[PDB]
């Protein structure tokens, strides 16, 4: 990414910021309304039916805000994110047993919220320079995914 692009990534980011919850809890919602296989992937939530079950899980809002505060770690890095990706790598191959499509179902949903509330802040620009952002993200996990041994 350009020196540009990152930083209408990060002005974007800033708006996340400002209600890091509220914009996990959409995003979380997106993805399990869009790919409902995931919410199998945690515990003691493939029992949630609707949007407002959704909405009134503390654990969802709860992992809604570990994701952002995560991603927006790696983001504010541009790229330079080696040191922050190592966990989540470990964690998400060997443990979790995250897909790289399930990050690419997450990013599909990040970008979705992020259109949705601030499209003033996501115009083509922005939206181009997140997508990268984000493309680079699942290619780094996807290297260190392979480096565990984690071909998915
Ligand atoms: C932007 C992409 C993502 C980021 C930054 C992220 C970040 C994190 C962090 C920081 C944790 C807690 C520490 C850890 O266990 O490593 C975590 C836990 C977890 N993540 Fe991710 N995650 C992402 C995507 C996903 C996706 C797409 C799924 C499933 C479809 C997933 C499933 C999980 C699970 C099952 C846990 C265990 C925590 C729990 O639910 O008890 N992650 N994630
Ligand atoms: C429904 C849901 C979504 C995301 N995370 C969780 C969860 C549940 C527990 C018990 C612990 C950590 N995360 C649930
Ligand atoms: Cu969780």
């Amino acid at each position: 990414l350009s020196e540009g692009e990152w930083q209408l990534v990060l002005h974007v980011w800033a708006k996340v910021e400002a209600d890091v919850a509220g914009h996990g809890q959409d995003i979380l919602i997106r993805l399990f309304k869009s790919h409902p296989e995931t919410l199998e992937k945690f515990d003691r939530c493939k029992h949630l039916k609707t949007e407002a079950e959704m909405k009134a899980s503390e654990d969802l809002k709860k992992h809604g805000v570990t994701v952002l505060t995560a991603l927006g770690a790696i983001l504010k890095k541009k790229g330079h994110h080696e040191a922050e990706l190592k966990p989540l790598a470990q964690s998400h191959a060997t443990k979790h047993k995250i897909p790289i499509k399930y990050l690419e179902f997450i990013s599909e949903a990040i970008i979705h919220v992020l259109h949705s509330r601030h499209p003033g802040d996501f115009g083509a620009d922005a939206q181009g320079a997140m997508n990268k952002a984000l493309e680079l993200f699942r290619k780094d996990i996807a290297a260190k995914y392979k480096e565990l041994g984690y071909q998915g």
